[PDB]
DNA sequence: CGGACATGTCCG
DNA sequence: CGGACATGTCCG
DNA sequence: CGGACATGTCCG
DNA sequence: CGGACATGTCCG
């Protein structure tokens, strides 16, 4: 078992907030928001867009991490890691350990590290401002297993908390929301929103 | 070990317990007898306890549950888990592996031996109930059977549920009896018969 | 790999199997169906074949099963147990953890890997039927579901089963449809269902 | 898992065979020998006597041991031992290890043996020929866990293989016989032997 | 075992 | 926010 | 979940 | 080869 990380909000000296996207609850949709449930609905291995929101411009040299915790206190010390058949599964972009649950898609200075004592994957970006035309930077996550992969996850549900730091691995900001890797982010959003009412 | 009384104590909050009306299915998970005012559980399963106060008390309020051997002959025995459970490794990195009670759902929970009576009790932050409820749940896990042998060895016990502050004190006590068995619904049916002449 | 055949052979000892008819309720450990010459069992769980034989065979016979894949655009891949439950070290000490057909209840049962073919593979030495019995029972367990992800990945498989003598020649050949599940009761009644128009 | 020792009778060079006392089945009884089902019915750490009988006599310097081993081949290769509860329960005579499931009573020349390799525990006493009125020698074994025992025997089956050897752990005669301990080995006879018919 | 559904897949 | 089924699971 | 019972304990 | 119950388990 390992320590827990904090996932408390920590909006910072910056104003570290985040984005997601409107996409309805189409049983077929790649991925989707529910705002109620502060938890993305997506797909296995399908972008799943993040929107880094901001007041004002971090230290150049600042770093974007990801790492996913199950949600549950009973497994939150359990790591949460990919289950034996995807982790075999041959599907590494030459950068993601086959081991790793989150990668960033379309980025070169990507680092994936094991955490030395907790031995918890996560996968780290170099912050870049917002666009030319935009108000946010968006990063591109996928997730390499369902939460329902057998000798994985399990059925059991994970946060991804994800870090703003300088280039020590120092806090600066910290957002956190619910996630589902699924067959039909859309039928489940509904399901599960719907059981809000009780 | 000097036996912590149970004499039930509502207090300045009007704290009583509540449970969930379940049936008495031969396989439900949890089931509290009013009449005998004793929850049937099954191993590790989730078992509601319900916090019920007539003015919410203090910040930094804790809620605490300790198990005590019901029978005066017994009482003095630190209730504890059997040598099969406790080395079976099903601890989730929270509880310590001899702990009976544990808490899920709640990562402020805290377990405590006492360095005076070696007695395990495990304790959460008193929380305010929710968004239109009426009370406060928490879910306790029962780790052992009462038939555990080299445990309780079916021995009934008491659940000692303890109101206090921030500092150890007083301000809340009720108890209810517990058994942990394969069929509590089956057990509930039986017990409750028995009542009867 | 190429494919063994698995075309019925009873030959000179009048060699067929038979099953026990044990119905369709749900969770059923293990069911046939003779309408779909099909057993639905579960995982891990005792799938009694009976062996029928005309005439009793010869000394140092011996009793094989191997699985392929029913459908011949899978005909050619070895049939594995996946990769999780390759690795739960569920092995009784005897069966090599890959293996997804197991004997129990046998201690001279041997456990082969083709060097040709890689396909994994059991045997028994045959036994004539017990007092009074008129078959041999050989108990085998399926220890991956049908649907195994990485492993099986909801592709129907066969079960060979080969009477043969001490040197590998064939003295009888039979085969059936296998879907290992968590309700074999209630798949049978389904899928039997679905030959009706 | 460890390798497993052969159950087959070998009479042997001086005819070993096995000999059990007439016990009936009141459903309380100590001890009791099952001749349809060749299987001791006994209770926990209660005196079962075991007859050693012989043609012709031995090597001074025999010596012989018991052993017990799972009956079902997918628990043959695991090896035999007391649950955790009894193994911690201070049961010991100053002799027996307490994780041993067999004892002999009444012997200050037994040996506890962990074996070398396959980690199996056995007891062995030297021989000694009959009595002065008798015409075998009786050991005096006491299964030390019900074969119910929680993380013990778990409600599986045992054999015991009573083994003779010269005093190099050489076989000289073999035999074997199923054991259940239990509460009542009374009822439990029975009730196995009307199932003979089925 | 049912009921109810959790959750993947393919259908038209 | 598709529908219909394929196939595992939990609670009573 | 029932049915049926496996298997320990105490009863009169 | 006692009887009656106390309490876990497996199969359908
Ligand atoms: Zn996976
Ligand atoms: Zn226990
Ligand atoms: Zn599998
Ligand atoms: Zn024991």
């Amino acid at each position: 078992s390992s320590s827990v990380p904090s996932q408390k909000t920590y909006q910072g000296s910056y104003g570290f907030r985040l984005g997601f996207l409107h996409s309805g609850t189409a049983k077929s949709v790649t991925c989707t928001y529910s705002p109620a449930l502060n938890k993305m609905f997506c797909q296995l291995a399908k972008t799943c867009p993040v929107q880094l929101w901001v007041d004002s411009t971090p230290p150049p040299g600042t770093r974007v991490r990801a790492m996913a915790i199950y949600k549950q206190s009973q497994h939150m010390t359990e790591v949460v890691r990919r289950c034996p058949h995807h982790e075999r599964c041959s599907d590494s972009d030459g950068l993601a350990p086959p081991q790793h649950l989150i990668r960033v898609e379309g980025n070169l200075r990507v680092e994936y590290l094991d955490d030395r004592n907790t031995f918890r994957h996560s996968v780290v970006v170099p912050y870049e401002p917002p666009e030319v035309g935009s108000d946010c930077t968006t990063i591109h996550y996928n997730y390499m297993c369902n939460s329902s992969c057998m000798g994985g996850m399990n059925r059991r549900p994970i946060l991804t908390i994800i870090t703003l730091e300088d280039s020590s691995g120092n806090l600066l900001g910290r957002n956190s929301f619910e996630v589902r890797v699924c067959a039909c982010p859309g039928r489940d959003r509904r399901t599960e929103e719907e059981n809000l009412r009780k």
